[PDB]
């Protein structure tokens, strides 16, 4: 936990002044330019290539899990969220009396007391509810993961004695029921702030009506900013009963608890919530936001996205014979064949470099492509399949496909390619030279240049001239190179 | 919302000492109840220097917070007071001597000196009301605006009741005379803190028998108006026909003792025009009829017109803006949007939200007529019907509404997103188009310093066409050098 | 019942050390020797015999509320109430976390090595509750109410933001049930404490299970000291669960909650209890205390404790025709008449000293005694020949019987004394005599010498006495009397 | 208790050397070692000694609660208990993934004959179990609550899910009903596990056979340890059934159910088992522990156990007159009255210390321990006669004696304690009048002089002067008292 003492800023809003635990927030300008500082890759050294097989392989394994690369909608998302924390505290504010002897001083000033006019609308502050929907795959936890890190979870005060929970997180388990998200909530709890709440009310004994003023009443004691509910997919409609059942729970749950709540599924979820969002009433909350794979044809032209997202990929390839130049065909193959799926789209380059260690050429050809997506993506075939075709109801039958066990794949991969003796040529050329540390110069000097004079005159030169940098001989090695 | 209950008097006589009319809100005048509800966004200029994407969601914010009472909202507010207050009349729980009254009365009959006596005041009028007007013309807002001035559920110390004041319902999108009663159940258990739907929502009653439940808990607590909303959006097929709904309507108000309000579109009347039973029940407190608003009922043009269209044109969020409204834009709206409040809105949401695009940053006309052109489609025959004056054309397309508006307004927000970035860096590499040249740049990104390295290999490159990459890498490498 | 600020004080037994809870509370030293000292008596003066008939019933009106005379039990009960209180925050120190962080602590210490043994005992220190049984009448509500009043009520914490509620008490009513106990307590702590809890959590959609759970938290929260039911006789048996669904949710409530709970009752209701309290089994908890009515004789000697009282009580005599010395054949009736129940035995003395009075006979007898039972306590006639029946069986059946409005028949009685006008010889004295220092000397010699010669000696020597006390005057009257 | 995480530490033996719940088990101690480790004793021994004589007995009555001293006889039993624990989790080994291709391998080989013979799986038989047989008061339970304490109820393993239970203890009803043991297994699992079971399994109408063979379905997910019976005396005959069902269903019991079982009962209860060869077998699977009282001696000498337990328990003595040594006589009588049974010994002590505390005597002497032993003593005479008298028969036929309600007899006592008053001056000042005279004529002339010579210059007027009216006698009452 990040305690960090109460330090208060002047925000420029007048409806968050004097509220305590808007000013312990970090600050707006600070978070305009946060939401596209999440960028983060990994550093490649050319020493790097030139190393073992075994490392440039761990190497090549550590790519899925350290490159990440921010689109519009991270940012989209990023101020819906900041602006929705920032909202839900207004009406929570422990300087200033509580919403039901404001309205009763606004009724009795009103009706006895002298005041033209009154609303008597709902002072639960704005609340705003949001549901996102999308393909699994598409990139929608790890970008919570990431856009969720930079508010500390747990904030002390001590002026007064309360401890504010800026965001709490619960991730629902397979053929789970409602009562066990309200135990996973207590749960979570606990882990975050190192309480004893489980045991004396997350036992099952209790209804769900106890369990359910159990969490309001604790959430309103620890200031709550967020709750997230992620992975509704994995709930099963048979044991906790009719889909009516499910939206009348969760729409109870909203309403009781007073905390902004966020939902993330896919678009087999929302058969759920169909009824709900159809409704214009105000109060049903549950405003809709849809996450979408990458169409190429925006306007009638490329996208710029699609291209920056593919560029910046293609120059973490760690090749022997790789080609600088993405071809238009090359670009165009796998995209037509993973149709802009995010982990798709990189499980597609990070499975060829395996296929092509031991396949035999170090070089991405769209046949190689077409033989891993062939071999290995089998259970993922009906979702791209109804992705292709377009029609909404296909796609929405044929997701939750998420290619089961391939942590274990990967492990077994790299064992497949541990076991081979056999040497290539890149590998005796780089034999023939001992750590001189000119295989660099050999590396920008070996795609055209030819080797018949290459390795002699380079060796002879750098005897010739013993102690400077590469720098420096590499216009003393082209002098006598085609001379 | 559990308010405690304040009595104060009222000068109506025949409101005398009912609790349920003195636990409410004060008679008000025409000007009060009017411009009550008057309601708009508060805009500062430190909000125009902004980044595009907060705009483009305040932008998006504007047609849920903004609100113009015109002329025709003073009749509803009087209309659905009276109902209210008035409704309440023969349900006041005060009743301390009628045994000893009634016991009397018939002693006193039965000798002789007496010719006649009434035993019981069967107050049990039948009060309702139906509004129907065209789709988006603002029946929806209106309403909840009006009905956000009472409380919906008070207290009472003295007695054990909880009086809620209104109801509203809404019906599905194909929908049966089965699902409006158990909505009833599902929004009463939501104002309240109760279980009714379990209890008594079950599927083995039939519809009568559900219909005869819902009597005794709207005289539970003493409910004092009930709204059915969107009668558009049931099915003939799944409910009956044309007479079965009719006749649950009529059977609807005479068993329940509230008062009720029928909402629904001009070609939903077909249904209620067949017989008195609600044109009689229905218009037992007329029918007030919605229209779109006239340019020139006199021979002046209308000043609700003017007024509305100006204080619109005070929320304008763009560095290039003209205070004053011309008269040809004036006329361009007249001339698309036909006078519908969904559509003046829209428009000028979406003219502005595609401004910050295009980057012109000022609405002009042809903005209006392309956006009306590209984003309105599916609801053009609505405004030709209109246009035209038929009215049968006009309660044939009365239900068009175009849909998936918000996904496109996301999809719009998403798109100015993308474009916010202006990319300081890079731009030397825009400039760099040659494949000679990007393959040069990669080469050497890590043996040189790319800022000075880009644009010094192109005046080489524009010199001399005729050269190989290969042959160029001494002489570049020596310029670069010295 | 008013907020009053912590002053820490310090405490010499060491395990009630660092505590702000305890320390906070009333030095125990000072409480200790003055366990005794809540005797009340209404004081009486020398001239108050000399006033007239309505003023003196009115003083005798007084009697039942200002007296008190400390038992045996008193101090047990007091004593009891101490270590409850102070014994049930020794695991709630604000301090150290709480009790799972030491087991913790002391698992891994034994496991790595350090520590040779622990023992998991699940370390509650006394942590029991109490059950109070007694026949109606006996006198435990006013006992109770008189040693509770020495704690404060609420006392506010300053370097700490907490809200520490000594003790809290529930009064019963008629055929009750379980929900008007749980919305009671909510009802006292509004009262007590100053804020409104009844509007938020008082919600008929609430079933007892939850109301529990609400109650429990909000104890935690405000570190409720003590928790005191009374007056479950009241409570109607078979109205909410008849027996056994009463004796599990008091079982639940005291398990739940977790602080010190005592119970008061009548014998009719140990039948509730006896299925748990019976059996052989020391760690189920209620332990039972007895009240029981004043016995005459004690190892076959009369108790100094009833002698006492008697005495005492009789030392406010306030009559005309009154004795001197208390009588051993009205001494020995009063305990047949009475059978040593707390309220006979003061009701009898007033209404016998009344009608005595009233009547214009006045001296108290053991006829006038024999009438006033024969005559007002016709109602509790079988609960009295059953406890001298000595039955244990038939006493429990008739103990909730007592005297109904008897608060009306004393105006009544009133209103009658008030009625009378006859003057008796003695007020005829006193009408005779202006000076009331004359009238206390005829008071005190008037029994002795008649009034043949004692109204005109001492009436003509006073009026020839011009200014003096009675002091060396009565001595002076002496022999001039005696001459 | 209540959910410990798991820390794994190694355990010498061989045979445990991979099984999680072993090793999340206390480490193995010596038998010598562990005996030691169950001593427990009274702090209060001389910081106490002047206080007032209510707190004081309040003390001395929490004697028999938290005093406890092991013997020779406790290091086997806790050996037993050891062994019995962590020797039946060797075939619940939860840690094991590569069953499958190992046996698949091995049914290869001996198919096509280069392997002669295998063993695929063997099924478990039996489990083992105890017999403890004692007199009633020797303490079985008192000594096992102790033993079982230094070990955790319920352990949270992170890894896997399950809660290891490491024992439970139940007892058997006054009924002996073979359907409500079966019923109290789920009872004492839902009061330590805070789940749900018995409404799930119990309450529902299943036979003996249905409902005992879901006992040993729920005692697998939860890695039971260890189940005790108490109290086993209660099925000799009593109730439900025949003696061969109730003997067939112990033995199918312990073949089913996969737990270790223990058995604690009366001299009267091995009728029970010594009946057929499977009965004595299963009963003395592993051992049958005998339990006798005291002896004072074994072979000449005394023995040092009765010395060491009668001088560690008189030293816990709140008196002012105490001796610092015990006398041969005192303790010689002790034993006589005593015969070595646990309960006797300590309740002749705090009879006696309270008697002691009433009568105003504050030293011990042999007399109060005989008056203690005639009066308060009376239902358990038989036994210790028969104890004394030799013969073992008599011995074996009154081993079920047992006094009840003691704890009433306490709070009698500590209420005499209490009511004995404090003799104010000035209330034996008048206790010295000897007449009605003398207490009249104070009564007179209280209020005229003050009452610091009053009470001498009375006594001295009736000294002085033989008698003589007291009319007469106040003329020279009121002269001395002025000069
Ligand atoms: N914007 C992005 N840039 C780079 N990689 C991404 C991006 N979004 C998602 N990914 C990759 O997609 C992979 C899988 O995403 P995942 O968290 O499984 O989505 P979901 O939870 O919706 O299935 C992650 O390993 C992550 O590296
Ligand atoms: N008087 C008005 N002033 C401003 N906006 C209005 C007014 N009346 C209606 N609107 C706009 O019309 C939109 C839709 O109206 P709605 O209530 O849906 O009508 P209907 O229910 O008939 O379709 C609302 O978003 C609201 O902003
Ligand atoms: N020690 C005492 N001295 C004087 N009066 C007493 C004493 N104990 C009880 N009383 C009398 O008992 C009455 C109250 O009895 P109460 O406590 O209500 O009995 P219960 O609790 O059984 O209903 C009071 O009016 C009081 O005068
Ligand atoms: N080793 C011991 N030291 C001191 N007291 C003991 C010891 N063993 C037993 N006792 C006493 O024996 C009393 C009764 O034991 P109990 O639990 O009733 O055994 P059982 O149930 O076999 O009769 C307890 O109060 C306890 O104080
Ligand atoms: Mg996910
Ligand atoms: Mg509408
Ligand atoms: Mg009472
Ligand atoms: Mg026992």
């Amino acid at each position: 936990a990040t305690r960090i003492q109460a330090v208060y800023r002047d925000t420029g809003v007048e409806a968050y002044r004097d509220n305590p635990f808007i000013e312990a927030l970090p600050p707006l300008q600070e978070s305009v330019n946060s939401a596209a500082s999440l960028k983060s890759s990994l550093q490649l050294t050319s020493s790097d290539l030139q190393k073992s097989r075994v490392i440039r392989a761990h190497t090549i394994c550590r790519i899925p899990d350290d490159y990440f690369q921010p689109l519009g909608t991270h940012l989209l998302l990023s101020e819906r969220i900041s602006v929705m924390i920032r909202g839900g505290y207004v009406g929570r504010n422990p300087k200033t009396g509580d919403l039901q002897k404001h309205l009763q001083n606004g009724y009795e000033r009103v009706q006895t007391g002298e005041l033209e006019t009154f609303r008597f609308e709902e002072a639960r502050s704005t609340a705003q509810s949001l549901l996102l929907i999308g393909c699994s795959g598409s990139g929608k936890t790890t970008s919570l993961h990431r856009i969720l890190a930079t508010y500390p979870q747990v904030i002390y005060h001590r002026e007064l004695n309360v401890e504010q929970v800026v965001y709490l997180k619960i991730d629902c388990s397979h053929n789970g029921s409602l009562k066990e998200i309200c135990l996973n909530f207590f749960r979570a709890l606990d882990r975050a702030l190192g309480s004893n709440y489980e045991r004396r009310y997350g036992l099952k004994r209790h209804g769900i009506e106890t369990m359910l003023a159990l969490m309001s009443q604790i959430a309103n004691a620890h200031a709550l900013g967020l709750l997230v509910i992620d992975e509704i997919q994995h709930l099963s409609r048979s044991r906790s009963g009719g889909s009516q059942e499910m939206l009348n729970f969760f729409v109870t749950m909203v309403n009781i608890i007073g905390v902004p709540v966020m939902l993330i599924g896919t678009p087999k979820a929302r058969e759920i919530f169909e009824a709900d969002l159809r409704s214009a009433r105000r109060g049903a909350g549950f405003g809709a936001i849809f996450w979408d794979p990458i169409q190429q044809t925006q306007r009638g032209k490329p996208n710029q996205e699609w291209i920056a997202f593919t560029d910046n990929l293609w120059q973490l390839q760690l090749l022997q014979r790789k080609d600088a130049l993405l071809s238009d065909e090359v670009r165009d193959v796998w995209y037509e064949l993973s149709q802009g799926v995010m982990d798709i789209v990189v499980k597609l380059f990070v499975l060829a470099q395996l296929r092509a260690l031991a396949l035999g050429n170090e070089r991405i050809t769209a046949g190689l492509l077409r033989q891993v997506y062939q071999d290995e993506l089998k259970p993922v075939h009906p979702m791209l399949e109804a992705l292709r075709s377009g029609i909404p109801e296909r796609i929405a039958r044929y997701s939750d496909l998420v290619v089961p066990e391939i942590d274990k794949r990967l492990i077994q991969l790299q064992l497949d390619i541990a076991a081979i003796q056999e040497q290539t040529p890149e590998e005796k050329a780089l034999q023939e030279l001992d750590t001189e540390d000119q295989r660099h110069l050999y590396l920008m000097l070996k795609e055209d240049y030819d080797s018949s004079l290459l390795i002699p005159t380079i060796k002879k030169a750098f005897s010739q001239n013993p102690t400077m940098t590469r720098q420096k001989l590499l216009p003393l090695v082209l002098q006598w190179l085609m001379e």
